């Protein structure tokens, strides 16, 4: 009838460039050559469907529909329905086996795709259509939905070989409670996660070999049955430069990160951990970063540490240089006022509200500051210079008082060798002063071997004649110093109670040493009666100062 | 016919499958069923249009065009002009109601989308088309542009119900001065906001109830009126892991931030704020990380503080471990160099250049370290066990000079309830000794009640004769000490400067207890005028030490 | 012609609305008017080509699909081939003059674009499609190869004004080996640049005038030779408030970053040096934070700084708050354990398991705690009040047992301009003690001027009668002090040995004053021989106390 449009090939026409017909189908086919005989229902030699996007042209461009359609690929180009009910992993493996298709696989706009068998990513990372609330709300409007019932999935990971990024995504497990679905596998060398949420699964971050340059971030990870990230590490290849960051672990039944094995330089910060049964726990764990934790509840444990590390000695080098709130049964091995053990500390220092703190693994020492003060865990306090080689004394500085202008007078103690002061000052007379501890040092003929300070003992020369001196290789010297004798034992140890009246001789270096120059070797201690004449005591103390 | 094509529906005509025939209004459709005596411009059933997207095909990937639609869908899809004229705001409505748009609302590759009136978002996030500079260059390549002169949107937030995503994004309000337009509205459960600009409005977001798993990053906020970011909190909920980074606010009437309520264990670092009117405003700020802040210049006020925390004693427990960079009249109440309050400091520890400190909010205690030593704010420093069960004596090792291989010699000192003592050592002799600080003690006839020593007083037992003894209580000994008898005021209190010579006898605590074991429970002091008899000074001292 | 549908243009015709004919290239065209007798082979006025997107329509939204190609536009749609022989320059350029794009260029989802000439981005960002692994298989999937053989490339930088994005983007530079071809110029004020792996260029990142609001994060950037990031600030502007984070640079002969000139206020963290020739180099780094380093091996250089600070005393104010791990060759001088310097300093606080410490570039001063204690870089610890106005003594609180309770006892110590003690208690008596370091002072006959502590002096009244005396200007005052006189050196300043025999007398401040309240200006020293006649030692000692 010519009421209408349709012709389909006839054998016995020669059809010209650009003649129009139909194919058996319907479809309306276009002659590109002249005389054209073939048969376009089984030959398009020489024709093209005027319905494909190839012949379908944007004008603002002067291109193809078919170029534009290269500009954004998804899952939902490779026959994904998102429609929460059809595998859709049959089109997830065909996006990633395509020619067509770049550095990751895009979900569509809107879908909740479900896969019920592993797919296999050939090195394509992923991008989702959003990072959701945990909440079917957001499952309905875009997510990946693994089937855990499915049985080609227990006991695998959900994606294998992923690229370098998985972004923007919503992903759960469904009914697969004991069936040990884990959600993707990812190389540890070079990662960019950010911005996703994951929830069930047995491990939702499944890391394979070991981190270098591994970078996540802003991820939600809730109702993990084992980890929300698994580091295996089977050839110990030692994890480093890894970062985790805003990350909200809620609700697993085991921990929030298991490293097998050992980790080195990683850095950790905005995490929190609520009703979890474990926190992060590894073998060793080296020079990493610690910033803030929130740590609330957990969820059938009744205590458990924030950081578990496993090794003896193992845990060293480490920054805790942020706040870790504790709530509900978490505790700390790394808090700044936790006693020190003579081994196996977390090695590091700690800084928050609680203190400022260092301890090193595999020693008791560490010191504390706090706002009265400072503590120490060996019971011993050092003060010494920075550099190994300088052997100075060093000069201790503290305020006792005011100048003549009112400003702060820092006075300086002395505390060498061979002599301990305590500076002062005398502001109205302006006149430097000092406080004294002098050598204190006895004489007793009981004494199975003569007591020595310092170089110098007392021994008696002749009847009521004693010499403080020095001993073989003592080279020291006095210098201008005060000398004070003490209270005499006459008679016997303890004493008859009898007294004695004492002057003293000094005992020069060289000719003149004294006269002259105030220097002496030590000193003659002479003990007399009231008679006048010379006694030996039993006992005595001398005290006396190396300098002025 | 004959010489174009064209024919209209005919009643008489019975259409068979494939045919094609015009509308009315000239749109071709094809015929699906063999048959057809439908008229289809009333009746679309048994007929397709040709032109439609369900019709054209990618043979790429053997899909319709219709499906690759679904790939990326905005609010062009809705009708939205983004040409800075046309109000969108019904555009964007229909967006965020139908059925067919995913978790977020997408803008086109190129608009300035003009907003007169509120948009319900729906739970949808918000992905814009560029995060761009503060210029009109940015904005007519892509923003969402908010009309502040419109009626509907005074005192009004433009966009409510926001979903967890805010990203991407360029957003201005025009003509709103005065009007109390805000821009969005987003609920402080789970929220991931980045890499937005927003520009001008009254409060720029607006936080729901109260902040958890909140995170918010890459941010040029410009010329609010109110603040950047408010959160009321109405319901005192208490926010909590909030991180707020790479926020830059410049030249807003108002704060920064301003918390009506409470903010616990959030974090803040790389702020800067230019030419504001305040900073980070809340009731309390506990357990808060806040890192580098550079703020520079206030709008019209004088002084502001980049922090300021309303409550008593409610900024606590913080740290404070970012150089704060304040220029142009911002002040700081967490400066290390602070000097402390006795209550409402703004607790936590600090750490820069400028110094290490901790306080406390309400305590006056606060320790600072610095390139010099320490500086205390109580006048009082305290060195103890980091156990508060362990009650031994502590020891400080000090340099005081080198040993023989000239290695660094660390000197112990003694401090004990009973000796006082600082170490040293004769490496020439290689001897150790020690400096002392004695028990001091007088005896005056004068005082109202006896001179007491830790234990120790004087007493008159007979003409001459005093016990140095140890009171009820005291079973503490002396072992092996040193004894110096001072010098003796005669006659009156003031002295006639008569002289008197003294010798000691021991004072056992058993039987042979000092003859034997030099251990001690005091001693006696007996006192002789120039005759040889037995005197009573009116006032004399005792030094002595309890070990050796 | 009766057997397939082809009518060309006819002057004879009159065609009516919707009449449809082909163009003499076979195109259809339909006829939008009536009576139409236009040819529309030379004026296409009312007629419309039915092959368009214009013509085409989503019956889904109502709308053409030339409105929904306007959601998404690339380089492709401008006719970039992405084939990795075919340079794109052309393409790419028309994309930034075109008046239909956004803020930003895009990439389409599959290509590997060749760059043979530079590409002006007139200001507009750039956007990517991934951000790769450093391998062939990510650059074939999507990237960005520029052309280093090209000539018009050399000495040239690939992509100049650049807009405030950069993201998820991989390019490379192929064939460039001393050409010195740079990859982009972005400006320093406002950029937000992320998820980039860039690979060989000489200069990587170009930034133009300096920093201020420009964020840094997750890049890899592999084999530069010269610098991965480069700011000269010609006009020295000076850079500020600049973050770089999680940043990965492998494999460079040259430097990771180069400021020509000076830094404030910058953020370093999680940065990876990996067999480079140099870390971060500049002028000038002043109040910058930096965190977590890891910098192993070098690839020419035998030793390189992490961090190099050219200009004398320009690096000051910083905060060095990670652990900086050197492997290979690299060194540090910002190590808390580094000695101190009397200047050039690399000045800042310096916080690692490593230990804390503080140090300013201009002066030999810094404090270092350990777990064993504390080291100082100028052989002085100085301990004062926060408050430079406070001028009272301090206390220092010390461990030394405990109480009857079992609770720890700290003893408190004195340090006055009067006085030194060491407070003690005995908890069997319930008696307050103390140990004190008194006062010493000499008289010799044979000093050139009289000796002084603190403002008092002996002088010699007359025979056997000596003065401790306050000298003018001290109005300081003895209360209750111990007073304890030494040994005489008899008839020269060696002594002959004899000795002789002492008392005291009190010097009154007022009269009464000692008597009553036992205050004394000072006390008389008188000495006898064996007949008790008054005698003139040559030299002796007294301590004495100013407190009791």
């Amino acid at each position: 009838q010519t009421q209408y449009y349709l012709k389909y090939f006839n054998p016995e026409i020669v059809y010209p460039k650009n003649a129009r017909i139909m194919l058996d189908n319907g479809d309306i086919v276009r002659s590109t050559v002249v005389n054209n005989t073939s048969n376009p229902n089984v030959d398009m030699t020489g024709w093209v469907k005027v319905s494909s996007v190839s012949q379908i042209f944007d004008e603002t461009y002067n291109i193809t529909q078919s170029v534009i359609n290269g500009n954004l690929i998804t899952v939902d180009n490779f026959g994904a329905k998102g429609d929460g009910v059809t595998d859709d992993s049959a089109a997830f493996q065909a996006y990633c086996d395509s020619a067509l298709t770049g550095q990751n696989l895009y979900l569509g706009a809107k879908g909740r795709y479900i896969l019920k068998n592993q797919v296999d990513l050939k090195g394509k990372g992923l991008v989702g259509n959003g990072c959701g609330k945990v909440s079917e709300f957001y499952y309905n409007l875009g997510c990946i939905d693994v089937d855990g019932s499915s049985p080609d999935l227990q006991g695998k990971t959900a994606f294998i070989n992923c690229g370098p990024t998985i972004q923007n995504l919503t992903a759960r497990c469904s009914n697969g409670a004991g069936k040990q679905v884990s959600f993707i596998e990812i190389d540890g060398y070079l990662a960019n996660i950010d911005h996703i949420t994951l929830i069930n699964f047995y491990n939702q971050i499944v890391v394979k070999q070991a981190l270098v340059g591994f970078n996540f971030t802003n991820a939600w990870l809730y109702y993990s049955q084992n980890a929300g990230i698994y580091c295996e590490d089977p050839l110990n290849r030692v994890s480093t430069t890894g970062t985790f960051h805003n990350i909200y672990f809620q609700l697993g039944d085991g921990h929030a990160m298991i490293f097998d094995r050992d980790v080195h330089g990683c850095d950790f910060d905005n995490i929190i951990f609520e009703s979890m049964n474990g926190g992060i726990k590894a073998r060793t764990v080296a020079h990493c970063g610690f910033g803030k934790f929130w740590c609330e509840n957990l969820k059938t444990a009744t205590s458990k540490d924030w950081l578990e590390v496993t090794g003896a000695n193992s845990c060293y080098g480490n920054s805790f240089t942020g706040y870790v709130k504790l709530l509900g049964g978490w505790t700390s091995k790394t808090s700044p006022t936790l006693d020190s053990l003579p081994t196996n500390n977390y090695g590091g220092v700690s800084v928050s509200a609680e203190g400022i703190s260092i301890v090193n693994a595999g020693n008791k020492a560490k010191m504390l500051m706090l706002p009265s003060g400072f503590k120490t865990g060996n019971a011993t306090i050092d003060e010494t210079h920075i550099s190994s080689s300088t052997v100075t004394p060093l000069v201790k500085r503290r305020v006792i008082g005011a100048d003549s202008s009112g400003a702060q007078y820092l006075a300086s103690d002395t505390y060498t060798k061979l002599s301990r002061k305590w500076g002062t000052y005398n502001h109205g007379s302006n006149n430097a002063g000092a406080f004294y501890a002098p050598m204190m040092l006895t004489y007793d003929q009981s004494f199975s071997t003569p007591q020595n300070n310092n170089g110098w003992k007392i021994v008696k020369e002749s009847t009521g004649v004693y010499r403080v001196e020095r001993v073989s290789g003592n080279t020291s010297v006095i210098t201008n110093g005060h000398i004070v004798v003490g209270s005499p034992l006459m008679g016997s140890r303890l004493g008859t109670g009898t007294g004695a009246t004492h002057g003293i001789q000094m005992i020069e270096t060289y000719a003149g040493s004294w006269t002259s120059y105030t220097e002496a070797a030590g000193f003659k201690v002479f003990w007399r009666d009231s008679s006048n004449a010379l006694v030996d005591p039993h006992r005595f103390t001398v005290a006396f100062t190396a300098t002025s």
